[PDB]
């Protein structure tokens, strides 16, 4: 059912389905090519149910390849969009035969996979599958944008003759048009299994934002509005169980109290209600405000799966206990406001209770319920009602709803713009953003849409997890890295919140980290969030993510993915590719690990600023600069052994490896710090190297390139001084090999090309820094080539 997924993932190497797909939207070659095959099987489904016929001839396609059922379905679709993306310019579609390898499939399936893709129909047999991929090919183009636009690509294009099709096998096409708002998104899971069920048939596909796309059996009950609006009116009542649990001990203790006599007048109500030493007893006598609240005032804003069910389950809940004593508090403390007994009332304040009947009047109290209560039920309906008319419409559902005149409303909602009679609509979702969904929050959009069979299966743990980001672009295929990501696949998912009619998921930052978040969401905050990002979005089968404290925070659309914020850094900018971009975030996931061991708990709050801020500036020249910015200027400890040999030694090489691709300039500089990286353990053979006893000849020839009087100097005249005095001083240190001091030499020659090249750009001063953040790196590089597997 899932497995069919934890395949194909497993086959397809990391790098393969990071890659962009189309310069038209942000789209991941996997994302896209996994969609298409879980509609594909999610549409053979319906056929199978409706048409019997269909299904004998699915039964039949599955023996014909000897592939069970279910999986056949799937990798039909998945290997389409491949070969069909295999449009990218290179067109090596030879990197099939690696996954066919691996997916140890028959050649002959792919043979009639190449006609389904390009050419026609392989055969009558193979109809439906020819139907199903194209439909769900369709689904995904580029940028459908807009459900009604599915409506007009369907039949304009090539796939009217599959909707021809799709009527014979006793299934129509159907939509409806949603509009995202946070109330939507909790209950949209109960909507799908309830309404859009297999059991009326319905089998939902997927959403697109304005609104979902789905299916309809013939003479499958219609979609009616009724149930539609029947839905919220028990949700949008957040009534938990806890929540009917306070008024339980509330009055219960109003009348437990007085147990003494809330048993004794079951005989002789007199000699309890009448006392020799007056005539009869205060109702704060019998039921003290001390330990009692008033009714209404108990329940102070409830309506009926609160109030009515405070005045059932709550009237009943206990009430087999002293019924009869229970009858009292009723008969007399009906709370403030409204003394309406609205009953058999005798008008006696007190010897009432003498000339009335026994507890078989109590079930006339009984008939009193369900009537002012339910009002509450049927009363702010219309407010919700309109969304119902306007948010909730564009839909070949039938509208169940009365029209909207409500003659004289009362006033529009000053935020949620609804009439009422601000709106219960922001009071719940004002309820819910004090805990169930506290800011700030990771929102992750998916261009065209996302499948809903899908968006109920990702879930993730992060708890033992923690924070991990080594991964490598060949060697660990999508599956092991995303396995090492800590991602999750439950039916039953429990730590993301999808907004299944929006295209879009929500995931509250509490399961995320155990950090202690804010109100909004901040600059200083947003550091500590940022490493848990790329990896939601591989996760995500590299999909763009936002993070917000708003959830209508409408995000900013590149062939690349684009992790973004409220506010925007340069250091967060796409680079050319997914594969780049994920790299770039992946830096700063280890560097965030390393301060987070580095700095004290207090202290992380500002070295992380700083680290942002210098991130920030070196990408802005050159990524490259972005992966390696580690500081080396001011606002750290300069106390290298308390920093890098404490924690950025190990993640060194990883990162590195990173700077390795990020730009040829950066490939220049990897190779040259690690030429020599190379070439000093041979000089030094010994490790009883010290921090100046490497360095020293680097920055003589440094302080020399900037010593005012050589920068007059061309820029290979200055560049011949500058490395003339660096190899002095490690000549004059250590004797070197004519034949070895060579590579060196070719090396600090780019390092200091490239050094007048951001001289070139930015500033001088500004490259000093830099000059810095490399010295130390160099000695990073040493630890490194020194490393020899130490653990
Ligand atoms: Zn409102």
């Amino acid at each position: 059912l899932i497995g069919l997924v934890r395949t194909a993932l497993d086959s397809i190497t990391l790098g393969q389905g990071v890659n962009e797909a189309k310069i038209k939207s942000p789209q991941s070659y996997a994302f896209h090519t996994i969609s298409v095959g879980t509609i594909s099987l999610d549409i053979c489904k319906a056929i199978y149910s409706s048409s019997e016929i269909g299904r004998k001839q699915l039964e039949n396609l599955s023996k014909k390849y000897n592939m069970p059922f279910e999986d056949l379905w799937f990798y039909g679709g998945f290997l389409h969009d491949w070969n069909k993306l295999s449009g990218k310019e290179e067109n090596k579609e030879e990197l099939t035969k690696k996954i066919i390898d691996k997916l140890k499939l028959p050649n002959e399936f792919l043979h009639g996979i190449s006609t389904m893709a390009e050419g026609h129909l392989p055969d009558n047999l193979h109809l439906p599958l020819w139907v199903s991929i194209k439909l769900a090919d369709m689904l995904l183009i580029s940028d459908i944008g807009s459900v009604r636009d599915v409506f007009y690509f369907a039949n304009s294009d090539s796939y009217r003759n599959a909707i021809e099709a799709l009527k014979e096998y006793n299934l129509e096409l159907n939509y409806v048009s949603s509009t995202f708002r946070l109330f939507t998104l909790i209950a949209s899971k109960e909507l799908l299994n309830d309404v859009f069920n297999e059991k009326s048939g319905y089998f939902p596909l997927i959403s697109y934002a304005d609104g979902i796309v789905f299916l309809k059996r013939k003479n499958s009950q219609p979609v009616l509005l009724s149930k539609i609006v029947d839905l919220l009116s028990r949700q949008v009542f957040s009534s938990s169980s806890e929540v009917i649990e306070e008024k339980i001990s509330d009055i219960e203790k109003c009348i437990k109290n007085k147990e003494e006599l809330f048993r004794q007048m079951n005989i002789d109500v007199k000699s309890a209600i009448y006392d020799e030493e007056g005539k009869v007893k205060q109702i704060n006598a019998f039921l003290p405000t001390k330990v009692c609240k008033p009714f209404e005032d108990v329940v102070g804003n409830l309506d009926n799966k609160s109030k009515l069910q405070v005045a059932r389950e709550v009237i009943e809940r206990n009430r087999k206990d002293i019924p009869f004593g229970l009858l009292i508090y009723f008969v007399n403390k009906f709370s403030k406001n409204e003394e309406d007994y609205i009953r058999k009332g005798l008008g006696i304040n007190e010897k009432s209770l003498k000339y009335l009947l026994n507890i078989g009047d109590v079930q006339k109290a009984l008939d009193k319920i369900l009537e002012l209560l339910e009002k509450r039920y049927a009363e702010q309906s219309s407010d919700k009602t309109l969304l119902y008319y306007v948010k909730f419409s564009s839909s070949g559902n039938i509208i169940d709803d009365l029209p909207k005149i409500t003659d004289r409303p009362n006033d529009y909602c000053v935020v949620c713009g609804m009439p009422i009679y601000v709106c219960p609509i922001c009071i719940y979702e004002a309820n819910l953003m004090k805990d169930r969904v506290k800011p700030p929050y990771f929102i992750v959009t998916f261009y065209p849409g996302v499948p809903i069979s899908l968006l109920n299966i990702i879930d993730f743990d992060f708890s033992q997890s923690s924070i991990k980001y080594y991964i490598d672009e060949e060697k660990d295929t999508y599956f092991t890295a995303f396995e090492k990501m800590g991602g999750r696949l439950e039916p039953y998912v429990k730590k993301v919140l999808p907004a299944y009619f929006s295209s879009k998921v929500i995931i509250k930052a509490s399961e995320v980290s155990n950090f202690s978040l804010s109100t909004r969401l901040s600059k200083s905050e947003l550091n500590k969030l940022l490493p848990y990002a790329p990896m939601i979005s591989m996760i995500f089968l590299t999909s763009p993510v936002l993070i917000s404290s708003n959830l209508y925070e409408m995000p900013i659309h590149e062939r690349v993915i684009s992790i973004t914020s409220t506010y925007n850094y340069t250091f967060m900018k796409s680079l050319n590719s997914n594969l780049l971009t994920l790299y770039s975030i992946f830096a700063y996931s280890a560097k965030y690990d390393a301060m987070r061991k580095i700095c004290g708990r207090s202290d992380l709050d500002n070295c992380l600023g700083y680290l942002t801020e210098e991130m920030d500036l070196y990408s802005s020249v050159d990524p490259a600069l972005g992966v390696l910015s580690i500081g080396m200027g001011v606002g750290t400890p300069i106390d290298t052994d308390e920093k890098f040999f404490s924690a950025f030694l190990p993640v060194s090489g990883y990162l590195l490896k990173v700077t390795g691709k990020v730009s040829k300039m950066g490939e220049t500089l990897k190779s040259s710090i690690f030429s020599i990286a190379y070439a000093l353990k041979d000089i030094i053979k010994s490790q009883k190297v010290s921090k100046y006893d490497v360095t020293g000849f680097l920055r003589d020839g440094v302080d020399m390139f900037f010593k005012t009087t050589s920068v007059i100097k061309d820029k290979e005249d200055r560049i011949g001084i500058s490395v003339n005095a660096a190899i002095s001083s490690l000549e004059n240190k250590y004797a070197l090999d004519d034949q070895h001091r060579a590579q060196v030499y070719s090396a600090l020659q780019d390092i200091f090309k490239t050094l007048y090249s951001i001289e070139e750009e930015s500033d001088r001063s500004l490259a000093i820094s830099i000059a810095n953040t490399l010295s130390n790196w160099l000695y990073i590089a040493y630890k490194l080539v020194l490393q020899g597997d130490k653990s």
